[PDB]
């Protein structure tokens, strides 16, 4: 959960990626219970951002990409139709 880019690996893994797995289990802004991070949010692909974000590219599909498509295994400045998954841009903050 670092910022808009933390891009989490979010890959390895079938549940999910690496299967959401730290900063609330996924990385892009979260704080940990410590702040650190695992706690708060993953760069909610907010209305700012919109791509200056961005983990993967290509989970959205119900049965081929990495598969998401509600809010699991998708990038990292989308918004899985808008959950924050699959359906913006990507594009990571640098």
């Amino acid at each position: 959960g670092s910022g808009p880019t933390y891009c989490w690996n979010e890959a390895n893994n079938p549940g999910g990626p690496n299967r959401c797995s730290n900063n609330k289990q996924c990385d892009g802004a979260r704080t940990c219970s410590s702040s650190g991070f695992c706690q708060g949010t993953s760069r909610k692909p907010d209305p700012g951002p919109k791509g200056p974000t961005y983990c993967w590219d290509e989970a959205k599909n119900p049965g081929g990409p990495n598969r998401c498509s509600n809010s699991k295994q998708c990038d990292g400045a989308r918004t899985c139709s808008s959950s924050g998954f699959c359906q913006g841009t990507a594009g990571h903050a640098a």
